[PDB]
């Protein structure tokens, strides 16, 4: 009763799922790239997409296609690397699905079902880009974007807010009230710090006047909420901010969940600028202080990751983006970065390498002549050494 | 007197023109993709582009280059597959030219000359995207876009209308009056149904407030005109409409000429949405009722064709588009879809396959949590089967 | 003390620097393309980017990355082909650096240091796109864009002006006052003619109302300044202008420095139009009269160079751009054109070939039906010949 075409395609999918991944020749001394994505639309199990029944699907047509797999939350759970992937259906709605592997760079396979995330209202059209936090209160929190129609004459006009849900296993989710930020009508790129700050739940936020353009909103905010089960933030203290003629000029936002180090919170974030071709997204780092996490204590000039080779092209070209990283006990760091809103990659680094990058890459000299003086200082050091 | 360089380039062009095309490994159970485009700028005969005379063209320079070949009307005519291609010159003006083959997927060759299409006014700057209709009144009609300067201070401001011309052979064309739509100042993506409706000429239309943004214009309209030689439409009844967070959010429009089936009119159309990289065009289907062709009776969620691999990049990236299909008597369907406003491809399907897609692909569940429930229902069916 | 990783990477860089370049199969009878760029981010010497000291750079991390190398001025200097490249750092600021080769198409190597260009004010954030002029007054002039924050609430709002500097060697630069144009608040794509006109310094200019959109500004202007050391232009006489539905519709600007020929000034310039994917840049030619250099005496329809194959994609896709060419005494012409604001290419032609293109390529027929008549005339000539 299973269509004859299924077995051959299932065998091909199994081959893909198991395919080795290889470190490429890319080098910057900070992280490694890999030949293949860790997740693509073709990693979604065939029986999530095809009706296997030859009676009701005689031609074995794809009934529910997958358009893209990207922007994934990431966490280590019972010694497996777990990705809470943003999966965009053929119908253009995204949903979460979990893939796991015993390796950080290959072999990811989706669980039996996608994520059932309870809706709070009847007009939640999309949910996306979940950041996962292993919180000291004992829960795993997912903080994600919730998008609703604005209900105006402009059909494309939408409103973003931060959803909050918690879990022990990434299968069973308790949906808490959406975050309220008293000083901003919309939020995106919100993420929860793993530790209390002054006994409160602490977030990096991103206040926005609109759905695309931020305001008013000058950068990544830091905010405190008394109660995660009724989360309300008032003040949003600016941390890493938009700066003219830098990678963060148009807007910026937190990326991966804040990473705890002895030297501060390592924030792998994204910056946006406008070009003749549209918006360009890159990934950068900044470190915030442990006792004062609204205070930036390191921010290199420029980017850490930008679209490279085949990363440059996809549904939304000229974009790399991350909302997930995994840190192993030995200090290995797996940065899951998507490209062009289409596919998901991994970059492999370490805490020592990322901290050296963050603290020892020169700060942005901001103006061309000072940038040259800065680079000439380096050249002169090297020439002496030679 | 013919430049020595001509013979070698002519031999290379002949090799291209005759080159076999091969079905690729792409699979969705609905249509096949092919390795090569059916038409490109290099398919245009060398002697349409080069001055062959070595006296007046000593260096054998390309005098009238071709920039792109795309958005083609299509019709079967004396047992040949005929494409009325949109050919964009080096000078950025498009014109129509006919290519024919005895095969639907390869071997297309242009006729001796491009199309001489009489202008009605002295300010018709561009004509493009012709839909061909084999009408029951015995004529072949071409319905195309006519673009004129708006004549304002904004040099780029333009006005679109629907031109109508008829022919028996795609060489000799009678230019009729442009369509008038009393309730809309502009039109694009207009196409004529092959059959009368209540004794009148019937069109799918696309009312627009502006040259790029539609309004006001909520989707694809259905309209009736008493007289094709003085075509005037009043009411435009909405059919497939723009829907928030779907592939048709920003705008949509008819694509290929309506295809007659026993189950309704099969409309292979396009949907547009905005992204950080600009507008994204995909192709989708909807079926309208035979007795009430303003009434949509099937509309899958999502798209049928989206830019894939090398289709993604060109003059206008992230676009696929069709205004032509050919249906053989045995039910084979050839969908001619262009990518990125640069080149023309073919997708091969059948009426049975396209109808199964159209009626049996789940309708858009519109909101993420309902999309998941819908996909989980499919997964659960397949797991039981297993 | 030099990190062990340096030697292997230095050997790989040397291999790149020396790599042969090969003419491709591209043909239009006017210019040749080459397989490889003449300059990329990887051509920048490793010791401009890495700290070679293993004590201060234990992981051998890239401290000052290079994002792109493009839009280069070009001049022949002591029998070497010299490129004053726009080098964009990882931090998104550009600066000038000179590369030289004894061949026009390969083997380019950067000098010991980038260019130290004195700033006039403390708010010069970026400088870019220098056009080099070997002037009859005995100096080499560089005319470049100077960009400053507009200082408004809009962080991205910027102001462009034309900087002027002179040199004998491309190392030691005297920075003169920025050009003042009394009738336009901003300027970009300004270039100095190599000869006096009526005893004055003569420029092609590009008046602009804004930083991105021109106005008001209708095309490329011609202006005269009494004193290059206090350069002030009043009237800007229009030359090549924006034309609806041509490659120059949205805006245009001078490209490479005007090239002296017996038949007029050969201007290799750029044209811009808007598309669904963003702005598209192509390169075209026009010739101005020797005695009246505000007067256009040849302007082909269409473009000379457009993005081709891998040129199409980069930081700013769908762009080719030039602000540098080198003319050898034997008439060989090297056009240095960048693609997608990422990398720098060379196109090789000759004065005889470029003049034949400029004067004998049909003028734009402006409207589709007249474009067809024009092409049919050519076809008919060729068919007779056959
Ligand atoms: O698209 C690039 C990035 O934009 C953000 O999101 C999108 C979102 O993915 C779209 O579905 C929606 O239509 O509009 C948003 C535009 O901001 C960013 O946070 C990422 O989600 C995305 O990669
Ligand atoms: O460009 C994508 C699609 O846009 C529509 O047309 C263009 C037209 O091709 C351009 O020449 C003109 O400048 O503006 C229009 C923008 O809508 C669409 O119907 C297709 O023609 C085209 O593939
Ligand atoms: O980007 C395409 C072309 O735009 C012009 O310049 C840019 C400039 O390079 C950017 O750094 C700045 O942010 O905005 C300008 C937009 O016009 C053009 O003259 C070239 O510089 C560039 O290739």
């Amino acid at each position: 009763m299973i269509h004859e075409k299924y077995t051959e395609m299932r065998n091909e999918q199994e081959a893909l799922l198991s395919r080795k991944n290889t470190k490429t020749s890319f080098y910057n001394g900070i992280y490694d790239r890999y030949e293949h994505p860790v997740l693509t639309r073709e990693h979604i199990p065939l029986h999530w997409r095809y009706d296997l029944n030859k009676e009701t699907n005689p031609f074995f047509q794809e009934r529910l296609g997958i358009n893209a797999v990207f922007n994934a939350g990431a966490i280590k759970l019972n010694d497996r690397y777990c990705l809470v992937a943003r999966v965009e259906g053929n119908d253009r709605k995204s949903f979460f699905a979990v893939a796991e592997s015993d390796k950080g760079t290959e072999g990811f396979r989706f669980r039996q079902y996608p994520v059932c995330l309870p809706a709070l209202t009847d007009d939640e059209t999309n949910v996306y880009d979940m950041r996962l936090t292993q919180h000291e209160d004992g829960w795993i929190y997912g903080v994600f974007c919730v998008e609703k129609s604005a209900g105006t004459a402009d059909l494309s006009e939408a409103v973003a807010s931060a959803g909050i849900a918690r879990t022990k296993d990434l299968t069973n989710w308790e949906r808490l009230p959406d975050l309220v930020t008293l000083r901003s009508p919309q939020q995106r790129n919100v993420t929860l710090l793993p530790e209390f700050v002054d006994g409160k739940y602490a977030f990096y936020t991103r206040p926005m006047d609109g759905f695309i353009e931020t305001g008013s909103g000058g950068g990544i905010g830091f905010g405190l909420a008394d109660d995660i089960t009724h989360a309300v933030i008032d003040e949003e203290r600016m941390t890493s901010i938009r700066r003219y003629h830098t990678i963060t000029e148009s807007k910026n936002g937190a990326g991966a969940t804040p990473i705890k180090t002895e030297r501060g919170w390592l924030n792998i974030a994204h910056g946006v600028r406008n070009t003749a071709a549209g918006l360009r997204y890159v990934i950068y780092c900044f470190v915030t202080d442990l006792s004062e996490p609204w205070k930036v204590i390191a921010e290199p000039g420029g980017y850490l990751i930008a679209p490279f080779k085949d990363e440059r092209v996809g549904d939304v070209s000229n974009v790399v983006f991350t909302n997930g990283a995994i840190v192993d006990d030995n200090g290995d760091v797996y940065i899951y970065y998507a490209s062009s809103d289409t596919r998901l990659h991994v970059a492999v680094s370490s805490i020592d390498k990322l901290l050296d990058y963050a603290f020892n890459t020169p700060a942005d000299a901001l103006r061309t002549a000072e940038c040259v003086k800065q680079r000439c200082d380096l050249i002169k050091r090297n020439i002496e050494l030679l």
